[PDB]
């Protein structure tokens, strides 16, 4: 599924991401835009052999099992394919684990390089929430 901007903002709010670990909703929408272009089916293979999955491009080296990343962990205890669903529950629950890991949203490279330090509230402006 390719989400609209305000549609994703509302879904992320219903799943409890607004101000989760201190990160306002616009941070999460910004991160999703530049990680996946709001596409739940996005996948990208990395040079180390791992793959990023879903709307927040969660990586198979640490967070999910895809059966082809040897020596990796599965810290969210999910198959990576669950992160491609049109329902974002699995991606949101796993993202909550990641952002609590100590480095906040700096775990997402696109957030650090394209969202951090910008007016992220612009990403939810005009939405009915
Ligand atoms: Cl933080
Ligand atoms: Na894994």
């Amino acid at each position: 599924k390719v989400f609209g901007r305000c549609e994703l903002a509302a879904a992320m709010k219903r799943h409890g991401l607004d101000n989760y670990r201190g990160y306002s909703l616009g941070n999460w929408v910004c991160a999703a835009k530049f990680e996946s272009n709001f596409n739940t089916q996005a996948t990208n293979r990395n040079t180390d052999g791992s793959t990023d999955y879903g709307i927040l491009q969660i990586n198979s080296r640490w967070w999910c099992n895809d059966g082809r990343t040897p020596g990796s962990r599965n810290l969210c205890n999910i198959p990576c394919s669950a992160l491609l669903s049109s329902d974002i529950t699995a991606s949101v629950n796993c993202a909550k684990k990641i952002v609590s890991d100590g480095n906040g949203m700096n775990a997402w490279v696109a957030w650090r390089n394209r969202c951090k330090g910008t007016d992220v509230q612009a990403w939810i402006r005009g939405c009915r929430l």
